[PDB]
């Protein structure tokens, strides 16, 4: 009779979501290459912002901060775009666990679209 959340499918249309940074941060970490593969978060703090939002998960490239598209950004560009957009941040993400699967090591999806590292 449960209901599990692990096996109902991840939304994987875009979202708005807004953070409001903490004492220094928005309580997360993306990854990305130099040319622009896509910005993605790789980490969030437990307590800190994202996590507090409940709206930002691992696996989600954020397409923009603030209206300031960021699909082909490398970085370094997403990560002083997140220090400057000050202490309210709008970012749209959307959940692509394949594309970030490749960016970590021994990862994959699984069929219920969640990311699991050997």
């Amino acid at each position: 009779s449960p209901e599990f959340l692990g096996e109902e499918d991840i939304p994987r249309e875009p979202r708005r979501i807004v953070i409001h940074r903490g004492s220094t941060g928005l309580g997360f970490n993306i990854v990305g290459t130099e040319d622009g593969e896509g910005i993605f978060i790789s980490f969030i703090l437990a307590g800190g912002p994202a996590d507090l939002s409940g709206e930002l998960r691992k696996g989600d490239q954020i397409l923009s901060v603030n209206g300031v598209d960021l699909r082909n950004a490398s970085h370094e560009q997403a990560a002083i775009a997140l220090k400057n957009a000050g202490q309210t941040v709008t970012i749209i993400a959307q959940y692509k666990p394949e594309e970030y699967s490749r960016f970590e090591a021994n990862s994959r999806v699984d069929s219920s679209g969640r990311i699991v590292t050997d």
